[PDB]
C-alpha cells in the first residue's frame, strides 16, 4: 500500500518476487510508464561508465539504501540557507545525486564500482562529521552505514574497498 522508498501511496508498481512496490520514479532505475506486467524490481532481478553487470550491482545497493527507512533523512540534499552546514561540508553528497550519476547518460555517470561506495561512505561522513552525535539524523546515519556495509560484503563479496 506504501511505497518501499518514500513510504507515501498512489499510484504504485508491484514486484512479482517481493513485498515491495514503488513510485516509477522511486524505483532505481526509475521508470518512465507503467509495465504491462510480470515485472521485477532490481532488488530480485538476476543476470565509458560502469559495466553493466557493475551497473545493475550499483543499482541494488543504492536501491537497498533507498528503501531502507533510516535513508529518508538523506534523499535530497541539504538545502543551501541551510545554518552552517555548506561551511563545514565542503562536499555534500545524497541519494538523490548517487541516483542521478548512476544514470550512463549522465556527464558525471560512475564509471567504478569503487566510485559508487565512496560517494555513499562521503554520506555517511558527513553525516557524523555535520549533525550531533545524538540527533535523529545521525543515528539513522550510523544505524544505515552498518546496513549499507552488511550489503557490500553480500553483493561484493570479493572487492576489498
Ligand atoms: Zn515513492
Ligand atoms: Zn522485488
Amino acid at each position: 500500500d506504501f511505497c518501499a522508498v518514500c513510504l507515501n501511496g498512489g499510484e504504485l508498481l508491484c514486484c512479482d518476487r517481493c513485498p515491495k512496490v514503488f513510485h516509477l520514479s522511486c524505483h532505481v532505475p526509475a521508470l518512465t510508464s507503467f509495465p504491462g506486467g510480470e515485472w521485477v524490481c532490481t532488488l530480485c532481478r538476476s543476470l565509458p561508465g560502469l559495466s553493466m553487470y557493475d551497473q545493475k550491482k550499483c543499482e541494488k545497493l543504492v536501491l537497498s539504501l533507498c528503501c531502507n527507512n533510516l535513508s529518508l533523512p538523506f534523499h535530497e540534499p541539504v538545502s543551501p540557507l541551510a545554518r552552517h552546514y555548506y561551511q563545514i561540508i565542503k562536499r555534500p553528497m545524497d541519494l538523490s545525486t548517487i541516483r542521478r550519476k548512476l544514470q550512463k547518460k549522465d556527464p558525471a555517470h560512475y564509471t567504478t564500482p569503487e566510485e559508487v561506495v565512496s560517494d555513499v561512505r562521503l554520506m555517511f561522513w558527513n553525516c557524523a562529521k555535520f549533525n550531533y552525535p545524538d540527533s535523529e539524523v545521525a543515528e539513522a546515519g550510523r544505524s544505515l552505514e552498518n546496513f549499507f556495509e552488511g550489503w557490500l560484503k553480500e553483493i561484493y563479496p570479493e572487492k576489498r574497498f
